[PDB]
């Protein structure tokens, strides 16, 4: 389980691509 370890890593798509 983890929220920094799923949306941060998901989510990371804010400075790599969107």
């Amino acid at each position: 389980i983890n929220y920094w370890l799923a949306h941060a890593k998901a989510g990371y798509i804010v400075h790599w691509t969107a």
